Formats: C-alpha cells, structure tokens, sequence
C-alpha cells in the first residue's frame, strides 16, 4: 500500500478528490491549523508525482504519462481515490482531458474532434479487482458529466479494455491509426 | 485472489511445483484416494492455461506467452507457487528455458549461444511487492543450478528490471537486438 511522509487525510478530506491546472489544495472544515498552501500544493505535486511513477510501472512504460509538471503545463483533471477509513490511503487516480483527435470512422467520414479521453488510470495493484476503479471512473462521469461511449482512451491496456466492456458494454468501433481507442456509439449514426 | 474447481493442495502437495513438458502430476504421501492421472494432468493444464492468461493481462499481452499447449511442445519449466496455509492457494509462477540467442557482445564480439532465459514470470496482483517473486526466483536458481548473471530475459518488464536489481544487483549490459536483455557479467570478461 502506497504511503506519503505527510498527512494525506488531512490534505485530502474527501474519498475522491478532484485536482485540475491550478492544483489548488482543497479546503478543510474550519478549526485546525492548515499549513501554508505552497507547502500543501508541494504535497499535492509529489502525490501526483508518485502516482504517476506507479502507473507507469504497472503499465510497463519507460517514463510516467502523468506527472505535477505535466498537470501545470496540461489541461488535464486527475480525480485522486483515497480511503478515509483505512487501518492503520491513496488507492489510486484517474486522469482525463479534452484532446483534439483526427478520428477515422466507419462509413469511413473521417474528421475532427475533441472527446474528453481517458488519459491514465490505475488503481494500487495490492486492490485491484476490488471495485475501486469502477467508483473511481462512475464519479468522474459523474462530474465531467460524460457518457461512456462519447469517451475516447488513450492505448487503453487489456484490463482496462475488460473493465469498460464490463461495467459500460463497450465494444471498440473502428481501430484509429492515433492510438486512441473509441467505441459503438461514439459516432451519432451508430446504436448504443 | 486466483481459484480453481478442484482441490489444488492436494495436487499440489509442495509450496512450489515444478513442471516440464511431461506435466507429471505430483506424486502424494501414500494413502488418499488419488483420482486417474490423466484427470490430474488436464487440472494441471487448466491451472498453466489460466496462469498464463493472467500473466498476459498483468502483461498488456494481446496473447498469452505461456499456455498448456505451448508446455507440451516446448522444452519449458515451470515453477508454480501456492500457499499450503491460505485462508479460508495459487499465488503465481515463473516459466525459464534454455534458448539459442545470436548475442550481441561489447566490445563488439557477437555469436551464439544458449542461456537459461526467463521466459514468464507473474504474482497476483494482491501480493505483489510482498517477496513472493523473490523465494519463487531463489527456488528457480537452485534447482536449475543457474547463477543470476548468467541468464538472459525475455522483454523484462520495469517491475522486472527494478526485481532483478534489487536482489541481484543486476544491470543491464549491451543491448540486444533480439530483445532478450543481458546484464554486466554474462560475458566471461566482464566482472559481477
Ligand atoms: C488509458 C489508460 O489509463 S490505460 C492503463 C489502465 N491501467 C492499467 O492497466 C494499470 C493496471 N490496472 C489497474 O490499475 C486497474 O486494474 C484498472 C484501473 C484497469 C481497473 O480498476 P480495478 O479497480 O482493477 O477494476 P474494478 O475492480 O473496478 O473492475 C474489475 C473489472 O476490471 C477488469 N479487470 C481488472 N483487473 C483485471 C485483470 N487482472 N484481468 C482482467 N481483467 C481485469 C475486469 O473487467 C474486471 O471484472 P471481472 O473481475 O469480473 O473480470
Ligand atoms: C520475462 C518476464 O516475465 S517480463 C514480465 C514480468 N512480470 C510482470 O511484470 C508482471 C507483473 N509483476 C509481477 O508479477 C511481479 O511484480 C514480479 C514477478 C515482476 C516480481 O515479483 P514480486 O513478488 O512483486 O517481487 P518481490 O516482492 O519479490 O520483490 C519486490 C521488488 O520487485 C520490484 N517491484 C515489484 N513491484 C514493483 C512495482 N510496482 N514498481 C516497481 N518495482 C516493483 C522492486 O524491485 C521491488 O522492491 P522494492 O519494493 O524495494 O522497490
Ligand atoms: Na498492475
Ligand atoms: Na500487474
């Protein structure tokens, strides 16, 4: 399990914590003495650091696709899974943003676009296949206010193929020479 | 955690298993009802067909490397781990062979041989980064009489790398075209 030299219940009041550009430390219930919010946000940047490295290892990749910098510099959105009520925190993160992709299609119109995308995702291998990415990926839907099938993935691993086939009965459409994967239903003509 | 239907402490009766293209079902302490080997082996081939799968999912395979069938027809070993004191039992396995390798050396010398290669090698999820590659990579050492350095890896994986570093100070030397990956010593002239 992973573990920070700082208080990430502190920093982090709620079980999803949504972080944009601003990296903007959340605010707290009044009473308690908040460090200063640089010092917050370097705790912030070093989380996001982390995850980043570990995602990175859990997808075999030589350098990490999500990074603080890369956040700073990026019109990216990570949502950030902690647990609250762990004994004796951080569970994992979603990241998406808005990207312009020239789509193929199937009927093969071809075009322009910007889908929000699915950009990284992991969850703590220690607890994965618990249900932790479907809240994680359920609450960013929620507030991205996205349907499944408008979402476009960048090359989405085997078992995060499995997961949208499971939860969103995704079915990949036509394969897109970007990289990016979408599915049925992501082009207005198609069903579902 | 990974599940079969049908009884794998008894037949599996060690921590670790060894199998080769025979897939013998292990022999057993005299006395229990046994049923037909042939039963035992196809349990044996579903627990290599699944094992694989898994790998190949943790992997980001589009197909398993390790499979039943590909056991019968190669000259592969595999070393499986259960726990014999789960609660309320396989945790992963390592599958190494001897291959021919056209190597490329550093100063530049190139030619053939035949390592002992890591081939597959997973642990589920759950217990990853709990030590279980390590004694499943020790049990491997000692029994095919190999030494770290003198291995060649297929496509190691980053977990793999930062494993085979840790515990043996294993680094990387010259890379190699047919991407098996070498380390500082595998050549006679080299040191470690
Ligand atoms: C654009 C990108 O981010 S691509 C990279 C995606 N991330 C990774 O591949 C990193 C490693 N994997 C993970 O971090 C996680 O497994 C995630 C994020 C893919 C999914 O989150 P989880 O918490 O494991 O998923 P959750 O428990 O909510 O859902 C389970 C389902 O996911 C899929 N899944 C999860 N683990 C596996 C696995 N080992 N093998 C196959 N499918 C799997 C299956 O559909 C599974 O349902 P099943 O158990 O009925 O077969
Ligand atoms: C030829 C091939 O088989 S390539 C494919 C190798 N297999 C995979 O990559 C599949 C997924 N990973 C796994 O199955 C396992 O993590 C293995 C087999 C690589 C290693 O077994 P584990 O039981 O996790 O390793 P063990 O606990 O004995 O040793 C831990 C060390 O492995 C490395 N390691 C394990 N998990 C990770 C990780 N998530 N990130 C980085 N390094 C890791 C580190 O060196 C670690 O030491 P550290 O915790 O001090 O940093
Ligand atoms: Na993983
Ligand atoms: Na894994």
């Amino acid at each position: 399990s992973m573990e920070f030299p700082f208080d990430v219940d502190a920093l982090f009041p709620e079980r999803i914590t949504v972080l944009d550009q601003h990296l903007r430390p959340p605010a707290r219930r009044p009473g308690t003495t908040t460090p200063a919010r640089v010092d917050l946000q370097q705790q912030i940047m070093t989380i996001i650091d982390e995850l980043g490295k570990a995602s990175a290892k859990a997808q075999n990749l030589s350098a990490p696709i999500t990074s603080a910098s890369r956040m700073q510099s990026n019109r990216h959105v990570v949502y950030i899974l902690k647990d609250s009520s762990a004994r004796p925190a951080i569970i994992g993160f979603i990241k998406v943003g808005y990207k312009k992709l020239f789509v193929l299609d199937d009927r093969e119109a071809h075009n322009e676009v910007e889908p929000l995308c699915i950009l990284d995702f992991y969850i703590h291998e220690s607890v994965q296949r618990h249900g932790h990415g479907r809240e994680l990926f359920q609450y960013m839907l929620q507030k991205e206010r996205v349907e499944p099938h408008q979402l476009a993935i960048d090359r989405p691993s085997q078992k995060l193929l499995k997961f949208l086939n499971k939860h969103y009965n995704l079915e990949t459409t036509v394969p897109q020479v970007n990289n990016f994967v979408i599915f049925e239903g992501f082009f207005a003509h198609q069903h579902r």
